This record gives structure tokens, C-alpha cells and sequence, in this order.
């Protein structure tokens, strides 16, 4: 019985397992609960913590991946598999994964905490993407990574109701969060150091413990890779969760207690099946069941916590892909597909802007069609497939990104800006996709590391840039080599000279603006074209 | 006659003109100037359209420029020779109506092409006899055949009451047309060619140029057109016939006045009351608008020129237009807060935005939001510099490159021919400061060949590049096209196609063909400005 994988947490004893990264062993703590199950009647409301227990608990395997939608599009393609659930489905899924370094470390480490996303909809910590075994190895540090409820489970809400209050999903990290607080010293990691990063929805929700008070005491470091907790997507109003959450209790057969009590009794498989049957309009990048501003977790919208915060004592690292747009493509929009080369026509265009911004008005959608329309090749269909991507890209990530760079900037934050640029080489997309949403994370977590895995060696060498970043970044608040000259350096972003730098093979460039003419059109004239229909 | 010299002596329609024997750099040029071509529009004759000159007795003398059309005069710089170069430089008078002949001398062998010139000054000034408009060095260097005519600007020439027998309105197109006629007539004693004849004009006259190709009955007059820095589509050039009306009635009211018995009162005012008055007519505090212009009159323009453009068939049609680099930075310094031509005219956020809403001077606040937006650049929104030029970019692309570009696209897609160019060289000699750039109306004098004049202080790659537009010029008036068919070593002048969408750039350096008049920002002014509109409450 080796005693690096024996730790004791204020709940009992845990045993985790030992593991091989490339150049060392990792102690791992996998399925550690840090919630009562969520299940039965406790079914959509906020967690309890986990009642102690007896013995050692065996902790060297993934827990249930919370019960979630599962994407059939293109089945058994690696590219659409690698985001889908890889453990059992089941309610009972609150548990939360620690790797630290092996022998576990000798003085307080900080701590990375992972947030996954998946729209609100879908994600596990459990993806080999998240595999923290390289960061705790490479770059010694400890990190943790939790489950939190997801879709209906995590998300629905009759807002006032006593018994689906919704955020139950940001609750239950913000659980995982006090446990880090109360435990992490006990595999060496430093409650004092605690640096949270995410992707998209996981983005989203790192910038909503932002934004809520009972959160920031958690925390010290924030990084949000492409998405935000403002913009069209990533919160619905109390009014809109009330409408979804009644139209789907309709859907599957069902005053708000007698409601909610009728929900709890269906089957999961039931919610998860009409789930995604409520949205409003035909869209993508749209998601049913989303954090809700409630008034209590969100006091107020995001843009309107973002426009008057107070945000000093604060460091952010922010970023984007490339292409953040091609990805959802070829989940909603007629001529776009994975295996041809989505070459579209005009009126596919036209077509595929009203799906993208679906929320748009007849004059908003013409707008956009003339801003992103290349008057010189208007029917040119490379680039209207190439603009219906960052159409989409930049109302959904890109513009947001800027905004919450800039208003986080302007209010006392120290933040880092980013664009990744570089296209994996092991890629199952077409090449027309870029650099999609989500493949950064493969880096970032230092994937390429493992030579098994056929990535380029550049490609390593890169994936350990990325680590350094991230790392020193946790460290420290700032993502430069704090001993290390000539760099560049990576200026901080300010509303002023609004510098950001490109991460690919090459070293860091830095450039000024984040799409600011496009970006202004979005984040300011947009909104006056529609608040006046 | 007798002593005179007999290669001066020709008769016309009217009776006999006597014209002058006048010196150009490489050698002499004949000039007749001061024909009559209608009846003094005066008196009784005061708004209505121009009646054709009865026949004179004996020789007339046509060796001087006559009177001016009756305007108002720009004090702005007094004594600025930016500014009194466009100033009239004759008597003003009612009595008004005299075109100018220039040809080679002696007279054309061969029935040669003729270029007929009409001027701008926004319907409001004007005069065929300033020195810009000098066709001594077209007629000696190229051996063309040169006319220009004064025709009514202001309420005398674009006042309507529209409707009335007493003031139709466009009067001073009818002028134009009736100056086109005479020379179908009469150039074939000068040894022009009726059969080919080739429109030019600038700004305002541009326009008007425009309105003859839009107007049947001026259809049958001419072959060729130049616009130069002006169009008859755009937010300038013409009025409804209720905003007409309107002007016409407060302007009435102004100096003291049924419209029978409202033009008799306006037809016994002095000239100068109505000048002194015309400019307070407008709606709004404006910059490149003018209170008396062409009416869409349902006769004249049988619709609007947005509607005729986006219609009519051009099979027959042969075009060159184009615009200077920076079309709008003139304006600014008249009716802008903030602008001047005697510092550097750094504005601020606040000045800009206050100019854009002089410089579109009709938008709603929405409208005029979406333009600072689109100018606005993110990175720098608070720069002096980047302003400055912006509100410029906003004047010159809302008036002159966006209704060019606009023009340009219909034409070439309903079967014209069209040439077009951008004109980027600044006249050494220019007396308006750098940040300026190529002014508006600031190519005239190249394409005139005032730089052979070597009393006029041009370098040396100035006279060469003037006879480089001179033959680029009178080859269009040919031909129908400005190419050179012998030179065809040196770059070729593509047309403008809706495809390609190419022109040149006129500098010194050889042409060189660019792709894209301003394509995105007309986009927004062509396209998505006016749907933008979709409001009440402004006019
Ligand atoms: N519950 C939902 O809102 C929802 C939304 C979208 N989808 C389907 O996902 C399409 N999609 C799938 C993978 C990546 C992006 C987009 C299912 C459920
Ligand atoms: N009566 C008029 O329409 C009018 C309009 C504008 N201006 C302004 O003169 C300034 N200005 C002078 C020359 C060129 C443009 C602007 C005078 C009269
Ligand atoms: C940069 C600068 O000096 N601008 C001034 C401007 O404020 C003033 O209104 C104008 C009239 O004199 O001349 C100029
Ligand atoms: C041009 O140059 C001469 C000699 O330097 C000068 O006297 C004259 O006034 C100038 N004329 C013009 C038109 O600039």
C-alpha cells in the first residue's frame, strides 16, 4: 500500500492511483464525491455536500458522466466522439478528479481548476482532453477537475420556485470550489493559489464565478478560452427559463411545486429527448437550458454586471480560436458539411445568417449579410462559406471575448489576450474548418507530450509554450517567464491599445485590435438597430 | 470687312460673328466668344424656359467673353485665389445666355469631333468664361472643337413652382439643351462634326451632364458623355416637386410675397434680393446641398434618376467618369466647426460627430450613428488625424464616390460602355494646405492643358502628364474610347464591368488599373443606408 496514494480529506480516507506521463508517475485522485447524489427528489435543486464515510474510499477510477444528450451526427467519427460521454451516464455524477505531482509536492502548489463545457447540454470531466497527468507532471502543478449537472438536470429553472430555483449546474461547481477550499492542502495544493480556467460553456461559467459575489472568495485567477458569460448565448432571461421550462414539462406529460414534483418522476432518457425541442427559433450555437439570471447567483444580466463592476484584485487570461465559427456549421446549415467543402450560394448565405443570428430582425439580418458580404466577389461561394463562419464565430465567441476584455480592462482587471492559430495536425475536420472551436485544449493540456499520440514535434515543443503560459500564468497572474528575456513580451490587453499575441508555431507576435471595425458592429451598433426593431 | 482677317468671319443660324485670332503655347487658336444662343431671359422672360435667339443684322463681335449668369458670389477667403479662381469674372446679368466656340487655326479641314463643357458651382455659379475652362489648348494641341455655354443657375435658372406655366423649373437644363441644339445647327461652319459629339462637365455640370443622357429630347444632341466628380442619381443634384415647391414658396416669402400671382411678384423683385436670399432656404444646417436644382419634374426627369438609372436601356452609350482622391475635404472647411485651410484642422470626437450630422444633413439619428460607426477606426476612435479625414471619407464618399460608383455599376450592366478613374495628383501649384490632398475640382485645369502655359509656373512632368489626359480625353470624344489604338505598349484603360469592377488612377506614374470603387463602404451608402430608413420625424 503505497502512502503518496493514500490521503485524508475531511470526508474520510481516499486511495488514488499511481499513473505514467512521459517523463515521471502522477498520483491521481479520480471520483471523489463531493456532493450528495442530486438524485430522486433532490432532482433540479441546489447540491448538498457529501455526508463523510467509512474505510478508504477507492479513488483511481472516473465516476458517471452526468446525464447529458449524446451526439449521434456523425457516428463513430473521432472528431464529434472525443466530446462525447466516456463512462456511464447516470444522475448520480458529483464527483471531482485531483492529479497532483508524484511525490505529492512539498510546499503549496497552485491549483488549476478545470471547468468543462458543452453548452450547458453535455461535457464530462472525464475526456481525455482534460487528462491533467502532463500539467501536474511538466509544470508540478496540482489540478482539479470536477462534474457538474448538465441540461434540464443542471439547468432548468422556475425562476422563484422553491424547488427549481435553476443554476443548480454553477452550483454544483461552485460545491466543488468550497471542497478545493476545504481539502486541496492535503495533496499539497495552495487554497491561496487557485486558478480556474475553462472552454466555451466552461468559459462562461469561470466568468459567472466571476460575477457572483459568494463565488470570488474561491478563486484568485480567472481564464475564459472562447466564451463569456455576456453575450446571446450563455444566460436566458427569468421570463424565457419560465416559458422553456413549462414548455418542456408540457412536452413530457406535466402552480410550480406540482409541476416540478411531476418532472422528478420522469426517466431521464424522457427530459433528455424533448430537451432540445424548446428553442425558440432554429438556430446554432443556441442552447435550451443555460444559467438564468435569477437575481441571486446573477443579480443582474452579465452586461450589465460586466458594465459596472469592480474588478481591482483581478487577472484574466482571454482567448479564441481562429476559425471559432466552422465547427457549428454542419450542425444546423444547409451546404455546409464535414466531408465536401461547403462551397455555398448566395441565397444559402442569406439562409444561413438567419439560422446564426437567429434572433435577428429582417433589417439585422440584412445588415450583417452587407457587412460580411465581399462586394467585390459577392457570389464568390469560398468566401460566403468562409463569411458565414466568422459570422457566426463573431456573434458568438470573437465579439464577446472583446467586449468582456475591454470591460474587464477599463474596471481594474489585469487581462491577457490570445489568439490561437494553430491547426492540429492529427485533425479529423476538413481543412475548410481551420482551427475549429475546442482544439486548443489538446495543447493547452499538453496532450502532444504523449508520444503514442502522432503529433509533429513541433507540436511538442509548442504544447510545452502553451503549459508555460497557462502555468505562470496560475503562478502568478501574469503568463510571461518570469526569468527569460527576449520574448516578446505578452502585453497586458487595455482599451487603449487593445494588444493581444497569436499562439502557433512561431513565437509570440503581438497585434492590436481583436476584429474592433466588425467587433464594433456587434457589441454597438447592432443592438441600437434592434432596440428600435 | 474688307481689312479684317478672313479666317475670323463665319456666319451661323443667327447672322455673322466676327472671332479673334487668340495665342496658345504652340500656336494660335480661333475663338468665338459671346454667341447668343437664346433671347435674354429677362423681365417677363424671368424663370421661363429660354427662347431661341432671333436673327441679328450685320457682323457680331465675338471676340470677348459675355456677361455671367446673375449668382451669388463666395466671400469665405476674399482675395484667396482657391476661392476667386471660381469666382465670376464678368458682369453679372440676367441678360446671360452667350455660349464660346474654340477651334484650331485656321478652321478644321475635316468635320472634326466636338467636346461641349458645362460647368458646375451646384447650380448656384458658374461661368464657361473662367480661365479652368480655357479650350485654347484642347483646340491647338488635340485640334478639337470646343463649346461652352452659360446657362441660368439659382432661382433664375432652378427656381419651381412645379406644375405652373410661369416656372416650370430646370430652366437652366433647357438653357443647356437649347445650347446643344444650336450646335447641331451651327458647328458644321466652324468645322465641327455634329454627328460627334462628346458631353463634359464637373460637379454640377457632371450632373447635368447626367440629366441630358436621362432625357429624351436631349438624347438626339450628343454621343458621348464625361462625367467628371458629379451624378444625377445621389443626395444633391435633385429635388421632389413638394420639396421644390416649398423652397420656391419660402424664398417667395423671404423677399415678399395662386402661383400665377406669386411668380408676377417674384418676377419684380431685383436679382439681388433673390440672390441674396436663395441660401436661406435650406431644411437643414448642410454642407454640399444647394437650394435650386433640378426638379424631378414628371417632363424633363421623367422619374427620379435612381429609378431611370435602375432602368433605361444604354446599348447606344458611351461613358467616362471618375472622381479626385480626396472628393470631400473642400467642403469641410466652409460649413464645418472645427476646419480650416489655415492650421491643420485636427478635430475632435465631438466635432466629428457634429459634422456628420451637417454632412448628411438628412438622417435620422439612427443613420447617422451607423456612419460614425463605419468611420469611427475602434483602435483609435479619439485621434485628431484619423477624424479629420474621416469626416472628409464621409462627405466625399456620401456625395461624389458612392453615387459615382453607384452610376458606374447600372450604366455598364444596362448595356453603356463605361470608363472610370480616380485622379490623384495634387497641382504643385495648389494654394490649399496638405491635409486637403486632391481637391474637389482640382483636375479641370489638367485636363484643360492649363499646365503648357508656361507662365503658369507647372513643372515639366505636370505638361507632360496634362497632354496624357488631354489625349486620354479628346481619344474618348473619337472614339469612344480613351485608349491610345498607335501607343498600345503603355498600360491599357480597361472598361468597368459589374464583375471586375476596374478603373485607373490618373497620376504621374503610368496607369495602373485597380479593382473596387470603395466597394464596401458603397455598399453601405448605396445599400444599406437607405433601407435604414424606416422612420418619421426628420424631412
Ligand atoms: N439542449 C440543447 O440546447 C441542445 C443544443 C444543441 N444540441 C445539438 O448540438 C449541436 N452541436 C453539437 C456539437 C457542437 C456544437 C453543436 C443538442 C441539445
Ligand atoms: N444657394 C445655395 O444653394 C448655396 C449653397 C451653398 N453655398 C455655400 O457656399 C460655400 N461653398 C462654396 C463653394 C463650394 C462649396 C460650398 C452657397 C450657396
Ligand atoms: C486645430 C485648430 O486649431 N482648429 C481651429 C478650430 O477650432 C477653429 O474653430 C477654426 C476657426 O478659426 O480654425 C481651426
Ligand atoms: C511664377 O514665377 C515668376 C518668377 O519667379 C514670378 O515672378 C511669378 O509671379 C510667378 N507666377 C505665377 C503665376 O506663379
Amino acid at each position: 500500500e503505497d502512502p503518496q496514494l493514500l490521503v485524508r480529506v475531511r470526508g474520510g480516507q481516499l486511495r488514488g492511483i499511481r499513473l505514467k506521463a512521459p517523463g515521471g508517475p502522477v498520483s491521481a485522485f479520480l471520483g471523489i464525491p463531493f456532493a450528495e447524489p442530486p438524485v430522486g427528489s433532490r432532482r433540479f435543486m441546489p447540491p448538498e455536500p457529501k455526508r463523510p464515510w467509512s474505510g478508504v474510499l477507492d479513488a483511481t477510477t472516473f465516476q458517471n458522466v452526468c446525464y447529458q444528450y449524446v451526439d449521434t451526427l456523425y457516428p463513430g467519427f473521432e472528431g464529434t466522439e472525443m466530446w462525447n460521454p466516456n463512462r456511464e451516464l447516470s444522475e448520480d455524477c458529483l464527483y471531482l478528479n485531483v492529479w497532483t505531482p508524484y511525490p505529492r509536492p512539498a510546499s503549496p502548489t497552485p491549483v488549476l481548476i478545470w471547468i468543462y463545457g458543452g453548452g450547458f447540454y453535455s461535457g464530462a470531466a472525464s475526456l481525455d482532453v482534460y487528462d491533467g497527468r502532463f500539467l501536474a507532471q511538466v509544470e508540478g502543478a496540482v489540478l482539479v477537475s470536477m462534474n457538474y449537472r448538465v441540461g434540464t438536470f443542471g439547468f432548468l429553472a422556475l425562476p422563484g420556485s422553491r424547488e427549481a430555483p435553476g443554476n443548480v449546474g454553477l452550483l454544483d461547481q461552485r460545491l466543488a470550489l468550497q471542497w478545493v477550499q476545504e481539502n486541496i492542502a492535503a495533496f499539497g495544493g495552495d487554497p491561496m493559489s487557485v486558478t480556474l480556467f475553462g472552454e466555451s460553456a466552461g468559459a462562461a461559467s469561470v466568468g459567472m464565478h466571476i460575477l457572483s459575489l459568494p463565488s470570488r472568495s474561491l478563486f484568485h485567477r480567472a481564464v475564459l478560452q472562447s466564451g463569456t458569460p455576456n453575450g446571446p448565448w450563455a444566460t436566458v432571461s427569468a421570463g424565457e427559463a419560465r416559458r422553456r421550462a413549462t414548455l418542456l414539462a408540457r412536452l413530457v406529460g406535466c402552480n410550480d411545486t406540482e409541476l416540478i414534483a411531476c418532472l422528478r418522476t420522469r426517466p431521464a432518457q424522457d427530459l433528455v429527448d424533448h430537451e432540445w425541442h424548446v428553442l425558440p427559433q432554429e438556430s446554432i450555437f443556441r442552447f435550451s437550458f443555460v444559467p438564468v439570471v435569477d437575481g441571486d447567483f446573477l443579480s443582474d444580466t452579465p452586461e450589465a454586471l460586466i458594465n459596472t463592476g469592480d474588478f481591482q484584485d483581478l487577472q484574466v487570461l482571454v482567448g479564441v480560436v481562429k476559425d471559432e465559427g466552422s465547427y457549428f456549421l454542419v450542425y444546423g446549415v444547409p451546404g455546409f458539411s464535414k466531408d465536401n467543402e461547403s462551397l455555398i450560394s448566395r441565397a444559402q448565405f442569406l439562409a444561413g445568417v438567419r439560422i446564426g443570428v437567429p434572433q435577428a430582425s429582417d433589417l439585422a439580418a440584412e445588415a450583417v449579410v452587407l457587412h460580411y458580404t465581399d462586394w467585390l466577389h459577392p457570389e464568390d461561394p469560398t468566401h460566403l462559406r468562409d463569411a458565414m463562419s466568422a459570422v457566426v464565430g463573431d456573434h458568438n465567441v470573437v465579439c464577446p471575448v472583446a467586449q468582456l476584455a475591454g470591460r474587464l480592462a477599463a474596471q481594474g482587471a489585469r487581462v491577457y489576450a490570445y489568439i490561437f492559430e494553430h491547426r492540429a495536425s492529427t485533425l479529423t475536420w476538413p481543412l475548410w474548418m481551420g482551427v475549429p472551436h475546442g482544439y486548443e485544449i489538446e495543447f493547452i493540456f499538453g496532450l502532444p507530450l504523449d508520444p503514442s499520440l502522432n503529433y509533429t514535434t513541433e507540436e511538442r515543443i509548442f504544447a510545452q509554450r502553451l503549459m508555460k503560459y497557462w502555468t505562470n500564468f496560475a503562478r502568478t497572474g501574469d503568463p510571461n517567464d518570469p526569468r527569460d528575456s527576449k520574448s516578446p513580451q505578452w502585453p497586458p490587453y487595455t482599451t487603449a491599445a487593445q494588444q493581444y499575441v497569436s499562439l502557433n508555431l512561431k513565437p509570440l507576435e503581438v497585434r492590436r485590435g481583436l476584429r474592433a471595425q466588425t467587433c464594433a458592429f456587434w457589441n454597438r451598433f447592432l443592438p441600437k438597430l434592434l432596440s428600435a426593431t
